[PDB]
């Protein structure tokens, strides 16, 4: 298909793919869960969550009309992370590799 085609498919098919077989993608895989992790401020500091479920649901379904809707969904749930947690947390940590995963896989975003 056209060159628009073929990047939400690279990003469903490869990078969403990829990030979730990383081995720190699991806080990621799911909407925050405020009850259960004991954070009743998440969703007053955080008014844009994302996660990688809420992609791969939004890639299947057709959601998106262009790739670059995509990448803003991946870029907020990284910022979301920095954003809500400090310096030095592991939780940062593992968003850094993810996001440096990421980062590596659009740099090969075919543009045809
Ligand atoms: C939302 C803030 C931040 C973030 O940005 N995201 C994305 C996140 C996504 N997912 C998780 N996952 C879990 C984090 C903690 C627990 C867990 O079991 N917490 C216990 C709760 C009861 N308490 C007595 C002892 C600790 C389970 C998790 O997943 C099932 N944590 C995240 N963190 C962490 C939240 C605490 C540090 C940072
Ligand atoms: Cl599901």
């Amino acid at each position: 298909g056209a060159a628009s085609t073929n990047q939400l498919q690279y990003l469903q098919k490869v990078v969403l793919k990829d990030l979730w077989k990383h081995s720190f993608s699991w806080p990621f895989q799911r909407p925050v869960d405020a009850v259960k992790l004991q954070l009743p401020d998440y969703y007053t500091i955080i008014k844009n969550p994302m996660d990688l479920n809420t992609i791969k649901k939004r890639l299947e379904n057709k959601y998106y009309a262009k790739a670059s809707e995509c990448i803003e969904d991946f870029n907020t749930m990284f910022s979301n992370c920095y954003l809500y947690n400090k310096p030095g947390d592991d939780i940062v940590l593992m968003a850094q590799a993810l996001e440096k995963l990421f980062m590596q896989k659009l740099s090969q975003m075919p543009q045809e």
